[PDB]
């Protein structure tokens, strides 16, 4: 009840250069507290690398799957194959304390055991084949309309949306 309230940050969504609205993320500080504040320094635009803001300000929604998931926060090479970190590199899977039960969950996109960066994906829907092998670190408290607008768009070869999905403006509130 007294217990400090979790950092939240927002996502400004746009679908076809068309502003779709605005997606509030809790980050789990209180759980992934080191995975919590990877992602945070990523929506600020402020977090520097070699003297250049990386973030996830511009980035795309690579991957949509409607009835599973939608995946994006590649900044470093928009494919899914880009990595990077506040922690420079790839870093340990903190904890899987939190299950992949629920539509609207943050978890931490990776290659494999400890191969976490700056990539992400957003459940669609339940999916614990994914528990104990993807950190699960935040949800959307506001706004999940707009990740189902992102779940209904079309999209192509691999599920690469026809239209640009993008995080037009991301930040703290």
């Amino acid at each position: 009840n007294s217990s400090p309230v979790n950092p939240v940050v927002f996502f400004d969504v746009s679908i076809g250069g068309q502003e779709v609205g605005r997606m509030k993320i809790e980050l789990f500080a209180d759980v992934v507290p080191k995975t919590a504040e990877n992602f945070r320094q990523f929506c600020t635009g402020e977090f520097r690398k070699d003297g250049v803001p990386i973030g996830y300000k511009g980035s795309t929604f690579h991957r949509v799957i409607k009835d599973f998931m939608i995946q994006g926060g590649d900044f470093v090479n928009g494919d899914g194959t880009g990595v990077a970190s506040i922690y420079r590199g790839p870093f340990a899977d903190e904890n899987f304390k939190l299950r992949h039960s629920a539509p609207g969950l943050l978890s931490m996109a990776n290659s494999g055991p400890s191969t976490n960066g700056c990539q992400f994906f957003i459940t669609c829907s339940k999916c614990d084949w994914l528990d104990g092998k993807h950190v699960v670190f935040g949800k959307i408290i506001d706004g999940l309309l707009v990740m189902r607008k992102i779940e209904n768009v079309p999209t192509g070869p691999n599920n690469k949306p026809k239209l640009p999905v993008v995080i037009s403006q991301c930040g703290e509130m």
